[PDB]
Parts: C-alpha cells; structure tokens; sequence
C-alpha cells in the first residue's frame, strides 16, 4: 500500500531533493503537482507521468478534495505561506507534511494544528534528520546512557547567504532570518538531544544593517538554552558563516556530528572510554528523505502519532519568539 | 645571556610540567626553589643541583632580595595566593611571570599591577598558548584575512575535575570554580582570536548542588560575547565533562583547533574555500613552556612589554565578573 502525496511550491527542495526520493519510498507514491507556475506542471508533470487532471495551480487547488488519488499534501513554499496552504489542505480533507519552519509564530502554528484536528487528519512537520543514521545514532547514545545525564550540546548552523532578493531575506515572506531558516536546526537538535523543552533562554544578535542582504531580517542570532535537568545549549544561528555541527556531552563522554543535518556527507566522532575516534552508525534501510516520506505514510496507515508532529514545531516557534525577545530585551527569557 | 628564574609553590604544574622545560630555554635558567614544603625543597634543589643558599620558604622568601641570581619570580600556587606572592616578589625587586587566573577580583589585578609597576619590574601571566605553534597559526590566519571578518568564536573548555577536597574545588582558594581554572582559556581565545575586547556578556550557570565537588564553587558556567566589530563567541566552561577546542568563522572560511590548549597533542583543521582538510602549522623554534620563560627573560633584556602582560589578566578577570553577574542577573551585561 502507498499513500499519494500532492508536492505544493515546485522550487528548489520540492523538485531537486524531495520529488526524486519517491524512489526508494515504499510506502509513499507522487500523485499530483500543486504550483503557481504554469510551466513547472508541465515540466514536471512530464517528468513524473502525472496527468493535466492531477496538476494543480494555488486558484485551483481546493478542487484537490475530489482527487481520491491524493492523501497527502507537502507544503514547501516560503515560510510565511505554510499556513494558509496547511489551512487549505486540511479543509480539502488532506492530511500535511509542512516543512520548517512550522510557520512565523506561535499563534500561527496553533491554527495549524487545530484546522487538521478539525479535519481529522495528520500533520508532520519535516524534521527529516530525526530519520538520518547519525542523528538517530546520537540520540540512542544519549538515550542508552552512553554519555551520563546531558550537561551540555554545543551546535552551530550557518551558510553564507547570497542573492539579496531571495525570500529568505524578505520579512514578509520569511518570517525572520537565520534563526526561521538554519538557526531552527541548532535548536531542534538541542531538543531532540537532551529530550527536553528548555525553561530559561538567553540571545545575542549580531547583523551588520548597511549588507544589502540584512536589510530586513538578522544574520546571526546566537542563544543559550537551559533545561530542567540542568542541561545546558550554546547555539550560533547564522547567515555569513558556513556551519553545520553538533557536540552533545556528559560525565562519560561525548559524541559529534559534523556536518550534522546536511543532505548527505555527515561525519560522527565520539569519546567515550578512550580518545576521541571516528564511529560508524548503523545504516538506515532509505535515505532521510525517503524515511521522512514513508513515516507520514505508515502513521496514516497504521493509525499511530508522527514523531514530528505539528507539537513539534510549536515548541520550536515557541522558543523562537522567546530567542528573539531575549535579544531584544538584553534579558534571560523563561518559558 | 639567561635570566635567572625562582619557583614558587612546588605543585603539579611547577614540577611536572614547567621545571623539566629549562632545558630548552635559550635565555631563562632554573635559579631558586620557593616552597612551604622542606622535603619538596631537598627533593628538587638535589634533582636541579639548586644549592641549599638558593632555597626558600614562604617564610624567608623575603630574603631573596638579596639574591642576584634570582631575576624572576614564577608564582605557581592556588589562585587566591597570586597577588600576596606577586606583591612581595615585587618588593623584592623581581620581575614576575605569574600563573593565570591572574588573581579573584579585578581590584586584586590592578593591586598586583601597581605594586610591579612600583618596584619598576615587569609582570607577565601565563598564557602559554600564546607561544603554541597552532594557536599561532590559527591568530595569523584571522589577521592576514584568510577567513573575512570574524564573525563567529566557538570554544569549550571543561574537564571532569576529581577529589572533592582539592583548592580549585574550595571557593577561598579557588576564587571561583571552572570559570577562574578551564573557562578562561574560552574567554582569552575569544579575545586573542577576535583581537577585540567584548562590551556585552551573556551567561548561564548549571551546577548540582547535590554533587560533592560542588559545594562552594560554579560547576557549568557558558557565556556569550558581543565584541565592537559585530564578531561574536560562544562559550562554555566546565567542571564536568571534558572539552578543549575552538573554532573561528567568518565569511571566507573557518579555522578549529581541538584539542586547542592542551599541553600537547593540538590539531587543526580549516575550511578555506575547499572543504574541511587537516592543517598543519608553521614551526616554532621550542614548545609552548620554554617559549613562556624566555619571553619574559627576553622582554627585561630588550626593555620590550610582554605580549600578556598584566593587563591581559586583568582584562580577563573584567570580563569573568561580568560573566558571574549576568548569569546572576539573567541580563545583558554591558562593557
Ligand atoms: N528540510 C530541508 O532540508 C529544507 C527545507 N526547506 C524549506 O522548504 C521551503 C522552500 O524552500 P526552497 O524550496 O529552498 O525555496 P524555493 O524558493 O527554491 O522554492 C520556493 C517555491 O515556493 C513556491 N512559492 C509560492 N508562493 C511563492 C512566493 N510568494 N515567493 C516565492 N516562491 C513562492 C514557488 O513554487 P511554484 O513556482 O511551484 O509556485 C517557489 O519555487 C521553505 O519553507 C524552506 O524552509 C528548504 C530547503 C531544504
Ligand atoms: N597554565 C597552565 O597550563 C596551568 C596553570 N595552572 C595554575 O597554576 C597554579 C597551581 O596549579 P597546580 O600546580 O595544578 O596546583 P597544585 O595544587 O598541584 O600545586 C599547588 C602548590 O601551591 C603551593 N601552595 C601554597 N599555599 C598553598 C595552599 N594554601 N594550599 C595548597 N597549595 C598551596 C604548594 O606548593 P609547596 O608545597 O611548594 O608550598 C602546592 O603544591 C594555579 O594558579 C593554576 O591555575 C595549573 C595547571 C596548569
Ligand atoms: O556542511 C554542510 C553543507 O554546507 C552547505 O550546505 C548549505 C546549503 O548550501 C544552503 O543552501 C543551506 O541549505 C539549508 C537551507 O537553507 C534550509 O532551508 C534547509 O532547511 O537546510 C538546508 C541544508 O542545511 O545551508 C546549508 C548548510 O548546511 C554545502 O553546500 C553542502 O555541500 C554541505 O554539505
Ligand atoms: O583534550 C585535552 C586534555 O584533556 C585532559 O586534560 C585535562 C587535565 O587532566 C586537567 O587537569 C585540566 O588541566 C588544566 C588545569 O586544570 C588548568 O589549571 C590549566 O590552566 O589548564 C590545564 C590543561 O587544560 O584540564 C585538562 C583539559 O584541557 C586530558 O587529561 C588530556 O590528556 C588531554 O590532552
């Protein structure tokens, strides 16, 4: 049995990373195209043998709850577009994998969630590194208590952003700058690391205002994160460095992954017992992409809870509203 | 010619590390013994062939005003014993290379200062990784520009610290916990690193009360700097795990090094323009210690100021009040 998915915003991720990975789905199949550029459906629709009655354009899109087809709709437009084709995909009966961010705010995640509760249906947002050998890999040694009690995750996230005209530059589109778009993955390993919601933050932010990149959102805004157990994040979010790491430590040892949350290439080391030494993880049996794709399928189809539900990325917007008002207040914000 | 050096306080670093590293000094020689322990004195005045006229207590140490032989004071004791020390070798009239933390307070740097200034005799601190060939490389390739500006500084620096008994773990000679041993070294990259001194802190403090070590002093204690060029660092401090690295990004590329201070065994790797690749630095003429010593000896013969002078101790113990107090506060503290 494979679920249809419906990919919604044909850009970079939708048509360069994520469409050619139904590959090696098993439980996930493409069934339609949603796009407000003409052309693409016809490229792609081409490309993927989905016919004219299975492409859609963001006009026409709400017809896609009479298309039986369809059980899945993956939104991957700008940030600040998720909701209202959330919202859409929901009330055309349409369960949703919704990429990060989640949306701008904490607000505009709650509607989210509760149009698909409304709807009956699932939602998953797309954490894909919670499905990545390495990742899992760290966890479980912190899990299995490899490493003792967390005390402290050192993660940075960064690349040296380009086209000032970009989206991810525009406030309106973007909903913020480095922390909505590269920055959120320091701060979901944090979490996803120590198994925690932290109760206190603390944030700097640091943009030069005369980069015709910068005129609208930050370049870097870093934080610290403080958990229940006494476990400690430093975290860089960042638009002029290139960074992609994390080290996570307790009384016993550590393990880190670097790059952490790339497509591909990642790396562990790991001290525990002895010197530091390269660890191999075990494999997963698809690729992050892949493994993301058939989770959603095999929620649906087996009645069970996405590991990363919309809950998930409400708690990351929520300590982004409070990362961000701790560098704007120069104060340690609790939540 | 050498420069004639007194040791004071026979302990670990004195003895294990520092004494054994004459032998590659071109401009410093081993003098005199300074020690409150008589066998220690027998002990390694036999082993260096240091004549029983050249051995102190802290009781006779006075006298060693009399000593020609003896240039330099090298206080090697617990930090709360720093200034009382660096004062009386002042008065009589020895230069002094004195161990870092330079001292517990910022008034007690300034009283250390003024009383060498006095005595018209120069004051060093014992940053030694400002002699170590990678942290030499990694310094040169911020200033000649290899990575852009500086726009990021990571670097942790902890170790799982043991018997609960020992000075560093006892507040009236420790002068503070992690931070005043091990943070230090994050804080002093970050500002040789940057070449910038910070005007705003963050901090964060964690420690288990409940833990025998952390009765009186500061287990976890990560801080945040903001410095005048809009360069940025974050970094921890720890009594319990283990970490020694930093890594400096800007927008051309990065530059780590871990482990960073250690007393050996330093490897970096850098990013420049390429992808991550092992680095190997320039030479020096002699490792970190024996480059310490005959600094020192080499500014009294040139009449030039000591890289680390004083100063840098100073500013150091500034900036580790205002990383205690924000952490105190749960606020921005400004410089
Ligand atoms: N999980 C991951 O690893 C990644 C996640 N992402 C997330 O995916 C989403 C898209 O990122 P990416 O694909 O890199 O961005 P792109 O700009 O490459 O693609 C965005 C697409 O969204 C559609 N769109 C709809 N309205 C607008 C609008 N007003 N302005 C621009 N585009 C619009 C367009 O598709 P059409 O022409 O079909 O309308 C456009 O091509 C973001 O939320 C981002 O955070 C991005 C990269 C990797
Ligand atoms: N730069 C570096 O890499 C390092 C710097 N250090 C610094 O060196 C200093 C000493 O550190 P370490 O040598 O590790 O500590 P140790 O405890 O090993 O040596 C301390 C010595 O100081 C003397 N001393 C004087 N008064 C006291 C006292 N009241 N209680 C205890 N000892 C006393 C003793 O020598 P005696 O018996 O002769 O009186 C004692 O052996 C500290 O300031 C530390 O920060 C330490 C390690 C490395
Ligand atoms: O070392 C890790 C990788 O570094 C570089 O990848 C960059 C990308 O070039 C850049 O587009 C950006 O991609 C992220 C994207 O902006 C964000 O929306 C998404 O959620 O995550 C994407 C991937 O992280 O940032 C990454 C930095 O990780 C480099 O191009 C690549 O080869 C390296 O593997
Ligand atoms: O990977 C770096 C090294 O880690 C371990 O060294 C520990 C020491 O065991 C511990 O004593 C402590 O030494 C520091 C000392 O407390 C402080 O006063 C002084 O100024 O710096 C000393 C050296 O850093 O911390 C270090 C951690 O750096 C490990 O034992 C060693 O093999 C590793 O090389």
């Amino acid at each position: 049995r494979k679920l249809g998915y419906a990919i919604l915003g044909l850009g970079y991720y939708a048509t360069r990373i994520i469409m050619p990975r139904f590959a090696e789905c098993e439980h996930s199949r493409l069934a339609a195209l949603v796009s407000g550029t003409p052309e693409k459906l016809k490229t792609y629709g081409e490309q993927y043998g989905i016919p004219e009655t299975h492409r859609y354009s963001y006009e026409t899109f709400d017809r896609i709850i009479d298309n039986p087809d369809v059980d899945i709709v993956y939104v991957i437009t700008p940030n600040s577009l998720h909701r209202p084709f959330t919202e859409r995909a929901a009330r055309a009966g349409k369960h949703v994998m919704c990429e990060k961010p989640m949306a701008n705010t904490v607000a505009d995640c709650e509607a989210m969630i509760a149009a698909c509760k409304k709807a009956g249906r699932k939602l998953m947002i797309g954490y894909r590194s919670r499905f990545q050998a390495h990742n899992i890999e760290a966890i479980k040694l912190v899990r299995d208590g490899a490493l003792g009690p967390v005390r402290t995750v050192v993660t940075d996230h960064g690349f040296t952003i380009g086209d000032p005209k970009q989206w991810r530059l525009n406030r309106a589109l973007a909903g913020g700058g480095s922390l909505m778009d590269i920055g959120i993955y320091s701060l979901n390993a944090a979490r996803y690391l120590t198994g925690e919601e932290p109760v206190a933050v603390n944030a700097v932010e640091s943009t030069d205002r005369s980069d015709p990149r910068f005129g609208e959102v930050e370049d870097i805004i870093n934080f610290q994160l403080l958990f229940p157990s006494g476990a400690t994040a430093n975290c860089v979010s960042a638009y002029s460095v290139n960074c992609n790491r994390y080290r996570v430590s307790g009384p016993k040892g550590w393990v880190e992954i670097d790059p952490a949350t790339s497509y591909q290439g990642q790396a562990m080391r790991a001290q525990l017992g002895g010197p530091p030494a390269p660890r191999e993880p075990a494999p997963q049996p698809k690729n992050q992409f892949s493994a993301q794709l058939d989770h959603l399928s095999e929620c649906i189809l087996t009645g069970r809870e996405p590991i990363v539900g919309g809950d998930d990325g409400l708690k990351d917007l929520r300590v982004i509203e409070a990362i961000y008002r701790a560098a704007r207040e120069g104060r340690t914000v609790k939540l």
